[PDB]
């Protein structure tokens, strides 16, 4: 019986069923997700949470707001936080600590992300962090050392592009591949408060890219996760979520490395972007259905379930206490990985939390990134309109 199953039945015998709407399309995020659920439904005498799959991510915060306009949400959902700040808007979180949850023990990496004027309106849930994926074969057939700086990357992008006659660093032309590169070249998205696209390290970290490009040692990903096009031409490198771990493990036909991510200097690894998702809890639902999402809440952070999650996907554990749990350490003694996505988890850094953010960071900056890169427009013009389709939308609303 696959997991949903079992949650269906699970459900259907509920006196009380607390919808939790999600963007997992597959692999062992939805199955660990699934998994956790019914271990948290098992515990309850008639009362269950239901997972809803939504698609994706951005499906799910669409879904989320027509949801709103059909006058019918779920209890709990996933959410960045610019979609939290967007349902601040309309009111319709439950601050998370009067339900009762516990939130001393959460990495403040996470908990700041989930506080807004002072109180936090989300449960980080499922938090990544940007790793270097490498081949580890590949770097020793050439006596490469994995890069600790980004001159070091570039240096060993280009000596194994031309040792292996095809481009090694293969990069989605997307925001969040832009940010590892904006980040360690000193960017920063506000400036004075005001958000800033166009800025000269924004325009380096593009002209970088474009270059790798136009040199032979950057590959453009352009149909499906990197991970979904391994096989077809030499690898050597990506920079991409934790979340991908499982994916890459399964895909990868060499030896698999995880390292920090080059940075500036070998003094600190560069910083990561933190993907994934908080719990949110819809102040629409029922005093019966609010019970059910603190209860479960408390039980995801858990240490168990944090132990069992994380590691079953390459997401960050949230909390001081599944570093503690042995699940967590068993497998952590078996597979350096886990400790090194956590030691990269201290060098973190988050995009803008503006209510604007998800359709800026897909429409209005990822197409300006796939201009310069696909069409070779030129950065500055590309980001330069991207400025100004940003300050139009921000002064709009
Ligand atoms: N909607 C919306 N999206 C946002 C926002 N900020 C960032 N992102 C997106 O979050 C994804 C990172 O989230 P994360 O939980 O770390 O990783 C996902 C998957 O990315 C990754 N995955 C899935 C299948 C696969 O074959 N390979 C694989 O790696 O696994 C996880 C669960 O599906 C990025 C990726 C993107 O969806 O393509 C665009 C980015 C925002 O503000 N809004």
């Amino acid at each position: 019986m696959k997991p949903e199953d079992v949650i269906k039945e699970q459900c259907a015998r509920a006196k009380v069923v607390a919808e939790l709407w999600h963007g997992f399309t597959g692999g062992a995020p939805k199955a660990a997700l699934e998994n956790l659920v019914v271990e948290f439904n098992k515990a309850q005498q008639g009362r269950c949470v239901r997972p809803v799959p939504q698609g994706g991510f951005r499906d799910l915060s669409t879904k989320i707001k027509a949801a709103f306009a059909a006058g019918k949400v779920p209890t709990m959902a996933q959410a960045f936080e610019n979609n939290i700040a967007l349902y601040l808007e309309a009111k319709a979180l439950l601050p998370i600590e009067s339900l009762g949850v516990k939130l001393q023990g959460v990495n403040l990496t996470f908990l700041n992300a989930v506080r807004f004027g002072g109180v936090v309106y989300g449960v980080p849930f499922n938090k990544s962090i940007q790793v270097l994926y490498y081949n580890k074969d590949l770097l020793k057939k050439h006596g490469v050392p994995v890069p600790a700086t980004l001159e070091e990357f570039v240096a060993a992008a280009k000596k194994l592009s031309r040792a292996e006659g095809g481009p090694v660093y293969w990069f989605q032309p997307d925001a969040s591949t832009f940010a590892y590169f904006f980040f360690n070249l000193g960017g920063s998205y506000l400036k004075d408060g005001k958000l800033v696209l166009n800025s000269k390290e924004a325009v380096e970290a593009l002209t970088l890219l474009q270059n790798g490009v136009k040199e032979g040692w950057a590959k453009p990903i352009t149909s499906g996760y990197i991970n979904q096009n391994l096989g077809s031409g030499p690898y050597a490198f990506s920079v991409d979520t934790s979340a991908g771990y499982t994916y890459y493990l399964r895909a990868a036909k060499f030896d698999l490395g995880v390292a920090t991510l080059p940075g500036r200097t070998k003094g600190q690894p560069g910083y990561g972007l933190v993907q994934g998702t908080n719990l949110v809890v819809f102040r629409q639902a029922s005093k019966e259905e609010q019970a059910v999402a603190k209860d479960f809440l408390e039980f995801v952070l858990s240490p168990r379930a944090q132990a069992v999650f994380a590691t079953a996907t390459g997401y960050v554990p949230v909390t001081e206490g599944a570093l503690k749990d042995p699940v967590y350490q068993a497998y952590a003694a078996e597979n350096p990985d886990y400790a090194t996505i956590v030691r990269q988890s201290r060098y973190a850094k988050f995009e803008p939390a503006l209510a604007e953010w998800e359709q800026i960071r897909f429409d209005i900056l990822g197409q300006a990134i796939k201009e310069a890169i696909l069409n070779k427009a030129d950065p500055k013009a590309a980001l330069d309109r991207a400025q100004k389709l940003a300050e139009d939308l921000l002064s709009s609303r």
